[PDB]
């Protein structure tokens, strides 16, 4: 699936923006920050899932509706952002 397409579906929109902190972090901030660390589009596909809490501040990413191929593709686009 369409990567922008989901960032609306899944909900994301609420919380996220590309260049402004909103809930959670900024994507430009996320693909900054994750560079090109080998291994992190699986490492942040798997936080898009199930959670995450700590990387950017005390409040916590409640676990998505996504399936795996969601929050990979979302993962991949979040990294493309920098
Ligand atoms: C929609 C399915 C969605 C995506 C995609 C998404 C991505 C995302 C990333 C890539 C991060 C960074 C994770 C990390 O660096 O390991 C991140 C972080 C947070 N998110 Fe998010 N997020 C999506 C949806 C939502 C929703 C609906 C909210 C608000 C209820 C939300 C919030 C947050 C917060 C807060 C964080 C920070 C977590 C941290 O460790 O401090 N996200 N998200």
């Amino acid at each position: 699936e369409d990567p922008e397409v989901l960032f609306k579906n899944k909900g994301c929109v609420a919380c996220h923006a590309i260049d402004t902190k909103m809930v959670g972090p900024a994507y430009k901030d996320v693909a900054a920050k994750f560079a090109g660390q080998a291994g992190a589009e699986a490492e942040l596909a798997q936080r898009i899932k199930n959670g995450s809490q700590g990387v950017w501040g005390p409040i916590p990413m409640p676990p998505n509706a996504v399936s795996d191929d969601e929050a990979q593709t979302l993962a991949k686009w979040v990294l493309s952002q920098k």
